[PDB]
């Protein structure tokens, strides 16, 4: 991979992990963050899809 | 807002900014990251929607 590709891939990994952490936090807030947790569940799946796509293309 | 809500809101802001940075990086790679940039454009819009939702609910 190029160095520029590696930066992007590392950032995609980081975003996937951050979105999981946020999902956990929103889930822990229960009813007080219910709709937000549902949006974040989708967000995390989308971050995972991006990471996988980068890995397959660059790697 | 609660302190737990503030943590979540701050994290949602951070993720929105990180996804924009990644989008810029993927766009700069042009054809070499085209599909990934298209996924990331959607990802950033979804992060913006999450942030806005948290802000309106917690704030």
């Amino acid at each position: 991979m190029t160095k520029q590709e590696k930066t992007a891939l590392n950032m995609a990994r980081f975003i996937r992990s951050q979105t999981l952490t946020l999902l956990e936090k929103l889930n822990e807030l229960a009813d007080a963050a219910d709709e937000q947790a549902d949006i974040c569940e989708s967000l995390h799946d989308h971050a995972d899809e991006l990471y996988r796509s980068c890995l397959a293309r660059f790697g």
